[PDB]
């Protein structure tokens, strides 16, 4: 009703992700009745939009066994789009794709332990030979070559970001293997889905940041100026910084992050350069979102603040906030857990003149969060999160995370007589037996604390 | 029950140290019934793990008189392993030992006062001749040669850290004699055993620091992220720094120490370099433990702190704490006796978000400590520590240490009419007569003070 901006719409080309029949990386299945509706001929190269602004490039074919409003893609494709089976994507005609000049691709470290021989010969040459594949920068794809299957990451393409791999395409694969861990972190980067119990506020954010930038005309037409300063506040630990993350990954804009405590670590005047440098960068690449985390760290009350360089920064900032031209297309977001200590001049109209309170979560919010956290944890069947939710009154996001971490330990703890700290490696059986029992939670619960 | 991680396990090759029958440095006794269980043939060269990460290398033989789950070793071996008779060790097959290229060994100063003649000839040559001994770097071993017995320290081996001494091995013993005192300090280096009345906390430390680093997979498997900031706090003098010591010596990890008061003694900016330098060192050598002693000295409340360079450091640190990547494998530990004066931003989730309170010890704790202290003191038989323990209410670790030091003096005091300060040397008889009577304690006790 007021959460309207969130419920996404039934549209011609929003299709649910079904498991693939055809097993090929560059292939996507569609019902014939659909392919026509979207004016899509066979072997056409298409563009796919996923989550967290991830993109994939594929070739399209008709599947008899595929529902109209469903689409098949393998796990490699589900990965680049960052979607689980049952999620929904945008399909779009990608007609002007150019042939590939040169591509640079590296293998993942934990998929090459063993023989080198020749990676191009054994793996890449055949996978690409006479295939004419579409690929995007930052695609991770798997190639089987006789005895092994190896994962490769598309480091660079000419032309960026996408090209077709033709016979003329020079393929470079020399370099240091990509580290798995980094690419683990990359998958794990926070989306909107990863924040819980903030629907109301999430709405406002999109309404004040995402919307004014994606569709500036709605405001033009109606004849009003969008606000340009948004200040999130909340009792400590409520996913303010966490939202900072989501937006960066999720937003269509050029994003620049500023960390109060990090600014203030610089030499006198070194900070003023960085402060300008940020605002200049943002203008140069507009539309942009500048985000200031822990604002209070750089904007105490000038009157009540002791150091001299210290006031200069509040002044320095104020100036920049004000120095933003209308045509600039920059929204400054920021966040504190102590709003009242921030110099009031910054909350004057035309500066940070919009607030999003990010309060304690209620019963269902806790349940939401608990779900988001445990989504990759090993839990016993006897674990009831609704219970936890109810028993966790006054917890916030960070309190809950802690709770989970604690029970997890307690679980690990129950294996601690079976294991000695000294051992070089752990008995592989027990490892698999390990799970967080509901009892583990009740222990963690018995230990919990105020926010 | 929650101290589970501490109780060590019955295992195939955890054997109790029994006094040796065979008197040789390179020899270890085992029951035949055991030797088989561990697939260990006679004259095999084995690896032995002691306390505080000490290691010894020996040759193994069967003893008829030796219990299955016991092992015999002489005092020289008990010394390199840093164990008293009745302690327990790891025995491990050491199969790939290489022959010794060159070894450098020096004698101990207070074991060579007198004739030189030739140390190699009289002592080393025979002890090694046709023996094929296993030795480790940092072994101290004793050699008898006619009239005298001399102690040698293995300064360097090629290949490090262990090699077999064959006839081909070139032996260098030229140099300045090792100073006894240094090697006294070395034996005395604080282990875990040296801290008393903290079992509960000692547990949490291992649980939070040693465990996440030694076995990162338990958390991976269960799908939780270990915490990376641990803050120890306690009323002054409760072995916070003392634990700092233990961990350094005891840990598997690369360890880097930071002393608040020592950081703050540096020129402006000269501290910031060191702070980074430390965090960089730790990343470079991960897995690592960075330890910050007297944290409050560098992290007062930014709001409540006066100097400018002074806030810059709190900011500087915060940044680094945050700048720690997931893949980094670094746990930051720190300690204060004034937790409440530390800037709260540092106790936010994902920074120092775990506390270990190191509190006053109870009756038995005191008794524990009193034992640990007096372990190398000359005490009369009439001395009842249980008494002391009961009478010392409200004392902490440092209070007790003081007490002992005070009674010791009182004891020395009782010899003070027999002795004049002026004398060049002390009557050697009285020296031996000296011991701390229980009365001495009752005096010290009568003088004691609040913490
Ligand atoms: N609303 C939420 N949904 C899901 N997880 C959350 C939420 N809030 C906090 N968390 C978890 O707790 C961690 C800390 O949250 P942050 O966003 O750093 O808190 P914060 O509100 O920025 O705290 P301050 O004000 O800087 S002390 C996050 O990394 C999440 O894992
Ligand atoms: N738990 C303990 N077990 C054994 N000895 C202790 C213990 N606590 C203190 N001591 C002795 O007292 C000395 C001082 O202890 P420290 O570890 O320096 O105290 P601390 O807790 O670091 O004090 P602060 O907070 O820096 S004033 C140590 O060197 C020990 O000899
Ligand atoms: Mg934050
Ligand atoms: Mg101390």
């Amino acid at each position: 009703l007021s959460t309207a901006i969130l419920k996404q719409k039934n549209r011609p080309n929003r299709l649910i992700v079904d498991e693939a029949i055809n097993e090929d990386n560059s292939v996507v299945s569609l019902s014939q009745p659909k392919m026509d509706e979207l004016q899509l001929f066979r072997g056409d190269t298409v563009l796919l939009k996923g989550k967290k602004r991830r993109e994939a490039v594929c070739i399209v074919l008709s599947d008899d066994t595929c529902s109209d409003e469903k689409i098949r893609m393998n796990r490699v494709v589900r990965n680049n789009l960052r979607v689980r089976l049952g999620d929904v994507i945008s399909i779009q005609p990608c007609p002007d794709v150019k042939y590939g000049k040169r591509i640079h691709v590296l293998p993942i470290d934990d998929t090459v332990e063993g023989i080198t021989g020749n990676l191009f010969e054994v793996y890449l040459k055949p996978y690409f030979l006479e295939a004419y594949r579409p690929i995007r920068k930052g695609d991770i794809f798997l190639v089987r070559g006789g005895m092994r299957a190896v994962e490769f990451k598309v480091v660079e393409t000419d032309p960026s970001p996408y090209c077709i791999v033709a016979p003329d395409t020079v393929i470079h694969c020399e370099g240091e293997p990509i580290k798995r861990e980094d690419e683990e972190e990359s998958l794990n980067e926070v989306g909107y889905d990863d924040i819980g119990g903030c629907r109301k506020q999430l709405a406002q954010i999109k309404e004040m940041v995402e919307l004014p930038l994606r569709h500036p005309a709605l405001f033009k037409e109606i004849g009003v100026k969008p606000p340009r300063g948004i200040l999130l506040y909340g009792p400590p630990g409520t996913g303010k910084t966490l939202i900072a993350r989501a937006v960066a990954n999720e937003t269509g804009a050029f994003f620049f992050l500023i960390n109060g405590p990090e600014i203030m670590s610089k030499l006198a005047g070194e900070s003023e350069s960085n402060l300008r440098k940020a605002f200049e960068e943002a203008e140069k690449n507009a539309p942009a979102i500048i985000f200031i985390d822990e604002l209070d760290a750089i904007a105490p009350k000038r009157e009540k603040t002791h150091g001299e360089v210290e006031r200069r920064i509040v002044s320095q900032l104020l100036t920049l906030m004000d120095g933003l031209k209308q045509r600039a297309h920059v929204i400054v977001m920021a966040a504190t857990n102590r709003p009242n200590s921030i110099d009031p001049a910054l909350r004057r109209f035309g500066r940070f003149d919009r607030e999003v309170d990010i309060g304690i979560p209620d019963a269902t919010g806790r349940l939401e969060i608990l779900q988001i956290h445990t989504k990759n944890m090993k839990l016993a069947d006897d674990v009831d999160l609704e219970q936890v939710a109810n028993e966790t009154h006054g917890h916030v996001g960070a309190d809950l995370a802690a709770l989970c971490s604690e029970a997890a330990l307690q679980a690990i703890r129950k294996k601690m007589d079976l294991i000695d700290l000294e051992d070089e490696t752990i008995d592989a059986e027990v490892m698999n037996s390990l799970a967080v029992t509901m009892d583990d939670f009740r222990w963690a619960l018995s230990q919990s604390n105020p926010s």
